[PDB]
């Protein structure tokens, strides 16, 4: 038999668990000022209260141009009340391109690591990245220049480079079908055919969204993001049960393509 995943959190998930508003753990938060963060513009924590079932992984999330941390906040709570620790930050500037922002998730995790106030509540060895827009243009180059990241989720990514070949995290681009700022045509698509063979990820289209559907509440963008980082950052494969799904089947889903290697 193989040998017990030690990463588990949580109890056993289902579709009802999965598409509540929260998890099974209940979340605290903590505020990181703008000037005291050393490579970002600052952001909020939120953390797990419980520490009884060991450590957890970190993601950190970005938003888009000129965009703040309030239009992916509703993401932190979501993630971090199934056992992760989530930190949603700001940029420097509002106009940052993506390669700025990139530098600046690996700043929030490195803050998250050394500095921050929960670091004793982080396994340093199992992080990821989130973004929007160009802050999913950021996460997709801040896995490429960071092999040792455990996921990646683009969220409606925007970035002028197409070429995503050397990117060996496992990575789940989530786009939206009627995307005019970022068309999935020249953004998402492109981005997920050009990841390597050999690395595991998925493209998610949202049926008839807009370029803004991650900054609100979204039960397609919350039960896959959750599923992703659960079997990646921890190993979960008891979520892999959601990575499989029938576009016909969801009307809030239009296209799934999916390829996994290991
Ligand atoms: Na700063
Ligand atoms: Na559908």
């Amino acid at each position: 038999h193989m040998a017990a995943n030690p990463y588990e959190r949580g109890p056993d998930p289902t579709e009802s668990s999965l598409e509540a508003s929260s998890g099974p753990f209940s979340v605290s938060q903590t505020s990181v000022s703008r000037l005291s963060a050393s490579g970002f513009g600052g952001g909020t924590i939120y953390y797990p209260t419980t520490t009884s079932e060991g450590t957890y992984g970190a993601v950190a999330i970005s938003p888009g141009y000129t965009a703040t941390q309030s239009s992916i906040a509703w993401l932190g709570p979501r993630l971090a009340s199934h056992g992760f620790v989530v930190i949603t930050i700001d940029t420097n500037t509002t106009f940052d391109q993506p390669d700025s922002r990139a530098r600046q998730l690996m700043a929030a995790l490195n803050y998250l690591v050394n500095r921050s106030s929960v670091r004793s509540r982080i396994d340093s060895s199992r992080l990821a990245v989130m973004g929007h827009s160009m802050g999913g243009g950021g996460t997709l180059r801040a896995a490429e220049d960071n092999p040792s990241l455990k996921a990646a989720i683009p969220l409606t990514p925007w970035h002028t480079n197409k070429n995503w070949s050397s990117v060996r995290v496992p990575t789940l681009i989530i786009g939206a079908e009627n995307d005019t700022i970022a068309p999935v045509s020249s953004h998402a698509k492109p981005f997920y055919n050009s990841l390597p063979s050999s690395t595991p990820k998925a493209y998610l289209e949202l049926n008839g969204a807009s370029h803004f559907a991650p900054n609100s509440s979204n039960t397609t963008i919350g039960k896959y993001s959750i599923a992703w980082l659960k079997r990646f950052v921890d190993n979960d494969t008891r979520y892999s049960q959601f990575l499989c799904p029938a576009p016909h089947d969801d009307s809030a889903i239009s296209e799934y393509r999916s390829t996994c290697p290991y």
